């Protein structure tokens, strides 16, 4: 079926939970043996969210190459994304090592450091220009260059230096700051505006390594971001845009990381975002 009328048909019939459970039942199951090794317990935020072995990002290190991060490679859309958990106190250096080694231009953050009164990720970037951060375990230096605070999101320019080679690179930090502590946004308008700002920066384009996207577990809000981006790109590429099937795209993405889209409300919100976004594109 088309999307907008499939949408009204699920609303009128109140069957979002049944649609979402079908997706959960059909989703791929692949091994994640490296994630479950005892030496990696303090590298995982949640025991039930792990990268598959076949798609995990490897650190360029011979001691321990593990990070909780996955490469989502969308062949028809010609887009790739790295989805990862919010960094932990003992993985902030690994996080920036990955950004460096994968040649990423942008980092997309969809959570606040504290939500619901608890810490959802480490404070992994500097908050003042004159107070830079050094990650001694991976030999990197990170400096805040500029910060632009808007009503729904903040964009930061960061300098990452590889202290071993003295090479430097400019990284863009795109921080969506207004996702509610509970539920999903009422309108997708600010989320879509944010997606378009990431696109306009070059961070999603083939001349760079894959964008790094995270929330707390790296599957819920993060899944919503890449699902909406890929669906809108396919609607532009195909002769028949009504052929784009958001459930099929989501199941393709779940071949590369488990659990993408965590609730039926996030599924409905993803439909809403693609529907409204397709009108603005034209
Ligand atoms: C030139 C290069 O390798 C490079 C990679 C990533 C980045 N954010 C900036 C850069 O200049
Ligand atoms: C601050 C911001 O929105 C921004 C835009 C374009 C670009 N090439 C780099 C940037 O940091």
């Amino acid at each position: 079926m088309e999307m907008e009328k499939e949408f009204e048909q699920i609303d009128k019939s109140g069957s979002w939970a049944a649609i979402y459970q079908d997706i959960r039942h059909e989703a791929s199951d692949f091994p994640s043996r490296v994630a479950k090794l005892p030496k990696n317990k303090n590298r995982n935020r949640y025991r039930d969210v792990s990268p598959f072995d076949h798609s995990r990002i490897k650190l360029h290190q011979e001691d321990n190459d593990y990070i909780n991060a996955s490469l989502i490679k969308m062949e028809e859309a010609q887009r790739s994304y790295i989805l990862t958990q919010g960094p932990l106190p003992n993985t902030v250096g690994h996080f920036w090592e990955m950004v460096w080694e994968q040649k990423s231009r942008g980092v997309v953050m969809l959570n606040r450091v504290m939500e619901k009164g608890s810490l959802k990720c480490a404070q992994y970037w500097p908050q003042k220009e004159e107070k830079e951060m050094i990650f001694e375990d991976t030999n990197l230096k990170l400096t805040l260059i500029s910060e632009d605070i808007k009503s729904y999101y903040t964009v930061r320019q960061l300098e990452l230096e590889n202290l071993t080679t003295q090479e430097t690179r400019e990284i863009l930090h795109f921080h969506y700051t207004t996702w509610p502590d509970f539920g999903v946004p009422e309108s997708p308008a600010s989320f879509l505006n944010f997606l378009f700002k990431v696109r306009e920066s070059g961070s999603l384009s083939p001349e760079h390594g894959p964008v790094v996207v995270h929330c707390s577990a790296g599957i819920g809000r993060s899944g919503t971001f890449c699902l909406a981006d890929t669906c809108l790109l396919l609607m532009d590429k195909r002769k028949d845009p009504s052929s784009v099937d958001i459930k099929k795209v989501l199941l393709e993405m779940r071949k590369f990381r488990m659990g993408l889209i965590q609730t039926a409300d996030q599924l409905r919100f993803s439909y809403l975002a693609v529907i409204e976004g397709a009108k603005f594109i034209m």
